C-alpha cells in the first residue's frame, strides 16, 4: 500500500477535532506536491456547504451539491498524521479566486 | 481602556492550546472585523531549513517559519504585543509564503 500525498488544488478530507474548525471537514490544498509530501505538512483553506455570503466566501459547484471555501481561513495542518482522504478536486478557476482572495489578505 | 487589535508586521505572543510568538500577516481592519489574524510561529531554534526568515534584533535571534501559516482567534486566544518585525522581514516572510501558495 502507498499512501496518498495530498495535491494542489486537491480537496481533502482532514481530521480538525480541536472558531471555524469543527471536523471531520473537506479543505482545499494550497501547497504543492513537493512540499507537502516532504513536510507530512499543508496549506489548505476550510469548506462549508452553508454560504453566509461573507466576502472571502469562494463558491463551489458540482454534481448535486454546493459549497464554499472560506479562504481567509487558511491553515497549515499535518495531512499525515490528522489522516487525510482525497474527496476530489477543483476546478482551476475555482484554485485561481481562492489564491486571489488570499493575496487581498496578505502581500 | 480600548482592547489592542493586532497589526500585520506586528509580533504577537498567542498561547496555542489547539504561550508563543507569532508575526501577524493579515491587515488591522480585517483582524479586527473578524477578531481572527494570520500569522506564521517564531521560534528560538533555528535549523538550515528553506521556510526560515530569520529574525534579528537586541540580544535575541530568531525564526519566524514561514510555511506555517495559521489562521487564528486572537482574540479567543488573548494574543498581546510583544514587538515589530523589520519591513525587510515581513516582506522576505510574504514572498516565502508565495512560492509556497502562489499563483498559476
Amino acid at each position: 500500500v502507498s499512501r496518498y500525498v495530498p495535491d494542489m488544488g486537491d480537496l481533502i478530507w482532514v481530521d480538525f477535532d480541536p472558531s471555524e474548525q469543527a471536523g471531520h471537514r473537506p479543505a482545499v490544498v494550497l501547497s504543492p506536491f513537493m512540499y507537502n509530501n516532504k513536510t507530512g505538512m499543508c496549506l489548505c483553506v476550510p469548506c462549508t456547504t452553508q454560504s453566509k455570503g461573507y466576502p472571502f466566501e469562494v463558491v463551489l459547484s458540482g454534481q448535486e451539491r454546493d459549497g464554499v471555501a472560506l479562504a481567509d481561513q487558511v491553515k497549515s495542518i499535518a495531512w499525515r498524521a490528522r489522516g487525510a482522504t482525497k474527496k476530489g478536486t477543483v476546478a482551476p478557476e475555482e484554485l485561481q479566486l481562492i489564491k486571489a482572495k488570499i493575496n487581498v489578505l496578505i502581500g
